[PDB]
Formats: structure tokens, sequence, C-alpha cells
């Protein structure tokens, strides 16, 4: 057993708050915000050795990242930003930092009760998204 066991599996979005405002703060344009805000993604997390894979599947986009904790990678986000990302585990929370154009956003994923809670922060704006097991 290991590092991310309680994250592994298939998760479905059940609530969102403040996500349009988070996307505005990131710089996402109107049409992408509307369609992405409507999305109801499933998040699929798996681990093979030291490699963690996180997929987000929705009617808007299907994305996939694979990474090693603490080891930076280049990522194309669903809104087509080219970012440099690093994901670490900090006290049981997966912390995903994206850097681009002198900007930074952090996405935190944690287990709370039977939920996987996702907190997205861009300057002073936070969005909270809650997932349950599918
Ligand atoms: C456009 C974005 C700025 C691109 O990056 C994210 C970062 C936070 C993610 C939060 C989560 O996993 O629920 C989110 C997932 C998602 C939402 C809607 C459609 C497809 C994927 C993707 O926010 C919207």
């Amino acid at each position: 057993s290991h590092m991310c066991d309680a994250f592994v599996g298939t998760w479905k979005l059940v609530s969102s708050e403040n996500f349009d405002d988070y996307m505005k703060e990131v710089g996402v344009g109107f049409a992408t915000r509307k369609v992405a805000g409507m999305a109801k993604p499933n998040m699929i997390i798996s681990v093979n050795g030291d490699v963690i894979t996180i997929k987000s599947e929705s009617t808007f986009k299907n994305t996939e990242i694979s990474f090693i904790l603490g080891q930076e990678f280049d990522e194309v986000t669903a809104d087509d930003r080219k970012v440099k990302s690093t994901i670490t585990l900090d006290g049981g929370v997966l912390v995903h930092v994206q850097k681009w154009d002198g900007k930074s956003t952090t996405i935190k994923r944690k287990r709370e009760d039977d939920k996987l809670v996702v907190e997205c922060v861009m300057k002073g704006v936070t969005s909270t998204r809650v997932y349950e097991r599918a």
C-alpha cells in the first residue's frame, strides 16, 4: 500500500462553487468558461510504481497527465494554456502548481469523508469542487 491509495479510482463531480470566477481569474474566455462550467467530469486516478496518472473525462475535453511527485512536467490545460506543472504530496494533500506567463495557480486534491475535494486557487479566488466515487 502507498502514497496515494485513497485517491485511486473513478470519481464523478457532484458539486461546484465559484468555478466561473476561478476561470475568469485564470484568464479563460467566455465561451470556454460556459462550456467547461457545464461539464460534469469524471476523474480517474491510478498509480503504477512511482507514476501517478490523472484523467479528466467530460463532454468538453478528455485530458490526461502522468507524473512523478516533485518532478516538473509541461502540461497543456483544457483551456489550451502551456504550463509548467509540479505535483507534490503535502500532508496527505496532492498539491498541483501550474506556472505560465509569470502567473501561478494551485489545485489541491484531498480526501474528506467519502469525497475527493478539489480546491482551485488563482490569486484571491477559490473554487471548491466535490467528487464522489462513481
Ligand atoms: C479550464 C480550466 C481553467 C482548466 O483547468 C481546470 C483546472 C481545475 C479542474 C478542476 C476539477 O478537476 O474539477 C478542471 C477540471 C475540468 C473542468 C471542466 C472541464 C474539464 C475539466 C480543469 O479548470 C478549468
